[PDB]
């Protein structure tokens, strides 16, 4: 209360309410996110989201870092990093339409680096999508947000999910079972299609199940191939992170600052 000055509401939804703010001591820009305890589904040791953020908030990353948190009688309050100026990937794509492949290559690469960092830290995000990706527009750097539906990463089967359905894999739709990495890779396929086409490939359960990809925009063969690989119906047929980043479409990525200079300035 006295440590932060609160500004505008930035967003609200299933994750709670997120406000802009300034840390009073040093003027550091922050985001202040409130969520009601009753609206919290999962807990650890605090909300699971706090556990997962601390595991990935150490060191530098393509993840929005947790700086502090507070418990109130009926809510938890998270103090998060806030780049300025910033825009989420959903609003960016909405404003600009399908992204040029060079731009999509750079963004997608940074998303992959961030997700690998989560996985190395023992964290599975479970809601990778355009709305959960922030763009620092000056540095051309991408940051993941919203670990509110994530879990500790494990090698056994998940039978629960509360992420975004249209990014969820066919095995979740049919069987209510998935494994972490291969489900992550599927959502990455949806994300990459979204970047180069300006919209998601599937809307209904049976389209996800059928897994046929139609391209509504001109997209290179190499990119279509990577997308179709990530969206293989058999989880085991999907690429590993390593195979994604060694894919020919992923070669010669721009540096983030180059990306900002060319595409964001
Ligand atoms: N797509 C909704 C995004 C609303 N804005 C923002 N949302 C969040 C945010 C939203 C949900 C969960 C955790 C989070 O950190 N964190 C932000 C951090 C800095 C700047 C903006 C932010």
């Amino acid at each position: 209360e006295s440590q932060y000055q609160v500004g505008p509401l930035l967003g609200s939804g299933g994750f709670g309410s997120v406000y802009s703010g300034i840390r009073v001591s040093d003027n550091l820009p922050v985001a202040i996110k409130h969520v009601e305890k009753d609206r919290i589904s999962d807990w650890g040791e605090v909300p699971m989201e706090v556990v997962l953020l601390k595991k990935v908030s150490s060191g530098f990353s393509g993840v929005i870092r947790l700086l502090d948190w507070f418990e109130r009688p009926d809510s938890f309050v998270l103090i998060l990093e806030r780049p300025e100026p910033v825009q989420d990937l959903f609003d960016f794509i909405t404003e600009r339409g399908a992204l040029q492949e060079e731009l999509a290559r750079s963004f997608f690469w940074q998303v992959l680096e961030a997700v690998r960092h989560c996985h190395n830290c023992g964290v599975l995000h479970r809601d990778i999508k355009d709305e959960n990706i922030l763009i620092d527009l000056n540095r051309g750097e991408l940051k993941l947000i919203d670990f509110g539906s994530g879990a500790l990463l494990k090698d056994t089967v998940y039978t629960d999910f509360d992420g975004t359905r249209v990014y969820s894999p066919p095995e979740w739709i049919r069987y209510h079972r998935y494994h972490g990495r291969s489900a992550a890779v599927w959502s990455l396929g949806i994300l990459l299609y979204d970047m180069v086409c300006g919209d998601i490939p599937f809307e209904h359960d049976e389209e996800i199940i059928r897994g046929q990809v139609f391209f509504r925009q001109r997209v290179s063969s190499e990119c279509q191939h990577l997308i179709r690989w990530c969206l293989a119906l058999r989880p085991s047929d999907r690429p590993t992170f390593e195979e994604i980043q060694n894919h020919p479409w992923m070669q010669d990525v721009l540096l983030p600052q180059e990306t900002a200079e060319i595409h964001l300035h």
